[PDB]
DNA sequence: TGCACAGGATGTATATATCTGACACGTGCCTGGAGACTAGGGAGTAATCCCCTTGGCGGTTAAAACGCGGGGGACAGCGCGTACGTGCGTTTAAGCGGTGCTAGAGCTGTCTACGACCAATTGAGCGGCCTCGGCACCGGGATTCTCCAGGGCG
């Protein structure tokens, strides 16, 4: 359920990590970019889907 | 001579007998009130089936919702003048009293077409079905149609 996603964002934001969320509420243009951004070497530890 | 008075000669509200109009009461013939027989139309039930819901997750889209620029159109202010508002005298014609009529309005027998009421047939009209040619939606392309920037012109 999507109601866990916002709570998980408030948690990951509480502990201060670098994350990116991908779900049905995003657009098509921000999808592939958030993908390649995670695949390439970066500081993002967790990727929410 | 100038003056007050006693009585007639006219008004005038005042009180009395008199003329319509409308409320009030006493009838009798077309109405209602009521009694009995028929019966089909209304109250009641047994499936039924059939479309209409129950509850809520997500993903995504098209429609709803908000936000700012400003352009033009609503809108306040104000002067003008002629178009009705207001006030006179002069006229044509309706109101109304009264009249001689009639021709059409209005209540009543005859019968006779002629439509109300009831069996027998059916065929034209209604439930069921399954197709295809007209219809729905959109590309291609030409056509028009409005928006904006000089500039030749004030």
């Amino acid at each position: 359920m999507t109601k866990v996603l916002d709570v998980l964002e408030q948690f990951l934001n509480y502990h201060g990590y670098l994350y990116m969320r991908l779900d049905g509420a995003t657009k098509i243009e921000d999808r592939q970019i958030l993908t390649e951004r995670f695949n390439t070497d970066s500081r993002i530890t967790v990727f929410i889907l």
